[PDB]
């Protein structure tokens, strides 16, 4: 029968000492690891957990060496405590920094965020699966340790008066809490509600890290450099287990009895398709990642279909105006250097950017999983053709535009001109034309074409100096643009020139703008936020979000009637062209090539 040993985390090193022999001090073989902390396990599948507080990460590893994973690589901040819920098979954990209290499964999937409200400064984590409750320290404002059921309804304050705690630990067979208090110098243990309070042990220089055990409770101290041992109840029968053993982060005992228990989610995942999260009255409530939502089965999940896209140097982030106004999540892309413009593919759900840092542009799923480059030239901005499949985009080192085929394959360049600098550009491939702004020397310009480069028109003459971004609505039939020198936010309508200056007042440098449903959203650079305008009756000028650093574009999304968008002719099968695919007029199909071909005889080849 496999015998209980002791884990502890110190600087990139987690080791487990043999308890009932105190020796045998090996390391858990583990690569990579810089600065581990928190620490948890699960006895049935031989896997350990920990986090990195130096790469702000979360990984697991098979215990017998590796399978190693990286479980959690982005949004974390000052990442804290960290727990395995061994019956639901879901990872939990805390952030200081983002303030908010996360789950997702243990391979790192479906990630949610349970409780960001009201959050100041979570610390330490303890999950009673069984019961269905979770329980939190708080170190910012009144410190306090908090409950609430696993799904992050049901909150309360459960001791509202204590210093900062830190070794929140469950003792499941007792039914008691134990903690460090920092600045009381002193292990503290209540009951489930938190009351019957009692002092263990009160003659602490630096009490850290807690567990507990059988009869035992067990600490680390960072003024003597050890690993503590003591009576549960009375504190007596004091013993150093470890001792010159300075900076022990985290301390585990990993045993089978140590995740005892049963709940309605060890069974099948209570049939759940995504989270299946413990609670206290009712066993189980279905989960879905963030974003997502319910259905009325109360089981499966359905992904955002109206959504917003936001990017910065290093980030694509991701938002929805939600009821519960849920959080933006951090896209889990990598390899993100230097993201300059960004667009999405809604029919088979891509998101596509362009990393001005080696020069591509590339595209992946939401989840970060289907990484593919499409272009490996210096782009600048880019369009989405999506009946056609074709990406349209501007290099600056040649000024062209350029077409390529999602797959990656090439169309050819559209329009270039030896005075000619186009930059921003938005496709409209319902109405068979392009829209984009030329750069051009002491000349600014906001030009149109035919998505073939012909019956090229220019727009807009004076009243720009640097635009720098482009949409457009071709539901109700307006151009959109963004000033950066002269700061200020125009509109004027598809065909004609009815020129709007609807925002121009508070602005410092305006980087990007798309329409929502009836917003115009826009990114400020130097103000670092984002702002939205009505276009109905309006609601006024408001502020969506500020604090954001660097960022760079901004993009809606929209839900894709399949039924709607088979009808389009360009959609089917390219309306026959080899090339460039055209609608006009009457609303019938005509065909068209890049510059280096032309149509050949049957209207239809290149
Ligand atoms: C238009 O884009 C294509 C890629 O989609 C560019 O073609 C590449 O050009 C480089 C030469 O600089 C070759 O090494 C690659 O093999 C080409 N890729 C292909 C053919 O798929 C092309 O340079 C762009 N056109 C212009 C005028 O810049
Ligand atoms: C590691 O552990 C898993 C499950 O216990 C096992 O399938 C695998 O063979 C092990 N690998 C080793 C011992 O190299
Ligand atoms: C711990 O102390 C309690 C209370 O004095 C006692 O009942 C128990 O036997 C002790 N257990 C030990 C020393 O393992
Ligand atoms: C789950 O859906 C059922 C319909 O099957 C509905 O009656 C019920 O209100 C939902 N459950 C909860 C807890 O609201």
């Amino acid at each position: 029968v496999p015998e209980a040993f002791l884990l502890f985390s110190r600087r990139a090193d987690i080791r487990r000492i043999s308890l009932e022999t105190n020796n045998n001090n090996v390391a858990i073989p583990l690569t990579g690891v810089k600065e581990a902390s928190a620490l948890d396990f699960d006895v049935t599948d031989n896997r350990i957990y920990w986090t990195d507080i130096s790469l702000k990460t979360i990984s697991r590893a098979f215990m017998n060496g590796s399978a190693l994973e990286h479980v959690v690589e982005f949004g974390l901040d000052y990442p804290e405590g960290m727990a395995v819920d061994w019956l639901g098979k879901n990872l939990y954990w805390a952030d200081t920094g983002t303030n908010r209290i996360e789950v997702s499964k243990l391979d790192g999937q479906h990630r949610q965020v349970l409780v960001w409200k009201d959050l100041d400064s979570p610390r330490a984590l303890a999950l009673d699966p069984a019961e269905g409750f979770m329980y939190w320290t708080e170190w910012g404002g009144k410190p306090k340790i908090d409950r609430a059921a696993m799904d992050g309804s049901e909150r309360t304050t459960l001791v509202p008066n204590v210093g900062r705690a830190n070794g929140l630990t469950i003792d499941y067979a007792k039914r008691r809490l134990y903690w460090t208090d920092l600045d009381t110098n002193l292990i503290e243990s209540s009951n489930m509600l938190g009351l019957n309070r009692e002092v263990i042990a009160d003659d602490l220089p630096h009490p850290f890290g807690l567990t507990q055990y059988q009869d035992y409770i067990y600490w680390t101290d960072w003024s003597r450099r050890s690993i503590e041992r003591a009576n549960k109840t009375s504190g007596q029968n004091r013993t150093i287990i470890q001792g010159h053993l300075d900076y022990v982060m985290d301390i585990l005992v990993f045993h089978s009895s140590r995740q005892s228990g049963w709940n309605e989610c060890a069974s099948s995942n209570g049939h759940c398709s995504h989270l299946c999260l413990a609670v206290p009255v009712g066993g189980f409530v279905c989960g879905c990642p963030a974003h997502y939502s319910l259905n009325a089965d109360n089981r499966t999940c359905s992904a955002p279909t109206t959504f917003l896209l936001f990017s910065q140097k290093s980030a694509i982030n991701r938002m929805v105006i939600d009821e519960q106004q849920s959080p933006d999540i951090i896209l889990p892309i990598h390899s993100l250097r230097n993201v300059r413009a960004i667009d999405y593919d809604p029919l088979d759900k891509q998101l596509y950017w362009i990393d001005s840092r080696q020069n591509m542009i590339r595209k992946a799923q939401e989840d970060g999983s289907q990484g593919f480059t499409v272009v490996v030239i210096q782009p600048y901005d880019l369009s989405i053709d999506i009946y056609s499949r074709y990406i349209y985009w501007t290099c600056e080192a040649t000024n062209v535009i350029n077409v390529t085929r999602l797959d990656g394959r090439s169309v050819g360049v559209v329009l270039k001109g030896e005075q000619d600098r186009p930059r921003a550009i938005v496709v409209n491939p319902e109405k068979g034309y392009m829209y984009f702004t030329n750069l051009q020397e002491r000349s600014p310009k906001i030009e149109r074409a035919a998505l073939d480069g012909t019956e090229r028109e220019v727009l807009f003459f004076s009243g720009l100096s640097k635009p720098i971004a482009l949409a457009l609505d071709s539901r109700l039939g307006k151009l959109f643009w963004a000033d950066s020198d002269l700061r200020r936010i125009e509109s004027s309508d598809l065909s004609g020139a009815n020129r709007i200056v609807l925002e121009d007042s508070n602005i410092l440098q305006p980087v990007g703008l798309t329409v929502f449903e009836n917003w115009l959203y826009w990114i400020d650079k130097q103000q670092q936020m984002i702002e939205k305008i009505d276009m109905t009756g309006r609601e006024g000028r408001t502020k969506v979000q500020a604090r954001i650093a660097q960022l760079s574009d901004i993009h809606a999304v929209k839900e894709l009637n399949l039924q709607e968008y088979r009808q389009h002719p360009c959609a089917q099968d390219n309306g026959g062209c080899s090339h460039i695919c055209l609608v006009k007029g009457d609303g019938t199909t005509r065909c068209s090539c890049p510059m280096h071909l032309v149509l050949l005889q049957d209207e239809l080849s290149c």
